[PDB]
């Protein structure tokens, strides 16, 4: 199965206000999630992007998250994570959702979906998930997958013009109070292969993609931190913001 980096969540409060530090990664508006209440705003880096959420109906995400759909779904890990803003989760894509939910179920993989999802264009992009249900402990909520209507790379044409192509995501780096889970976890369910082993962290990759997934041993348990490649530093920088560390370096 091929799997790719598709998106990383940032949950951002009064999303409508914001925009990054001087500009640094250019934002577009998304659209509304009619089924979750949560409205969003897209940082596209190349061929993969960063979604900033936000909900603008707190009672229908709230009713949601009360739902065997709302235990796992990507909106109401807002309610679920008691409204701290930051990283949330992250997003591999494939094109052919099926054949994943096919072969998590004949590993015994507790599935949920897959769930058809859609949102207008400011002029309807459509689009299917699907999630892990841990039946155990998650220390980390499970990344999600994703199979865009449009096909691959019918997604590259048209989204080419908002393309930040000076940047190029390159780590992720997770938190967790449970590293042997995590990792043990993920590369069942990804099919990753391992990078490096030590006592602080494990470095993780999935088998058709360059981004670089760090699980660090930590007193918290969460998407920490981006690393993000720079076409135009000199220097290494990092930005914190609303609960969320983006890294930049040269090269
Ligand atoms: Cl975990």
């Amino acid at each position: 199965m091929i799997l790719k980096f598709d998106h990383i969540i940032h949950y951002i409060d009064q999303l409508d206000r914001f925009s990054f530090p001087g500009d640094v990664i250019k934002l577009h508006s998304g659209g509304y999630h009619h089924k979750y209440g949560t409205f969003n705003k897209l940082g596209y880096i190349n061929e993969n992007y960063i979604e900033l959420l936000d909900v603008e109906n707190n009672e229908k995400l709230k009713k949601m998250a009360k739902t065997i759909e709302g235990g796992v779904a990507f909106a109401t890990q807002i309610v679920q994570e008691k409204y701290e803003q930051g990283f949330k989760n992250i997003c591999l894509h494939t094109n052919d959702i099926e054949a994943v939910k096919n072969k998590l179920q004949s590993e015994q993989v507790e599935v949920v979906g897959p769930i058809q999802m859609e949102r207008d264009t400011h002029k309807k992009v459509k689009w299917q998930l699907l999630y892990i249900m841990n039946q155990d402990d998650d220390e980390i909520k499970p990344p999600f997958f994703i199979q865009w209507e449009e096909s691959d790379s019918m997604r590259t044409k048209k989204l080419q013009k908002y393309f930040q192509k000076q940047f190029s995501i390159e780590t992720v780096i997770v938190k967790s109070k449970n590293r042997s889970q995590t990792v043990s976890n993920w590369l069942k369910w990804f099919d990753m292969d391992i990078v490096e082993e030590n006592d602080h962290y494990t470095d993780l990759i999935l088998k058709n993609d360059d981004i670089y997934f760090r699980i660090e041993d930590g007193k918290v348990s969460k998407y920490h931190s981006v690393i993000i490649k720079d076409a135009q530093a000199t220097s290494p920088y990092s930005i914190f913001i609303r609960g969320a560390i983006y890294r930049f370096e040269p090269l």
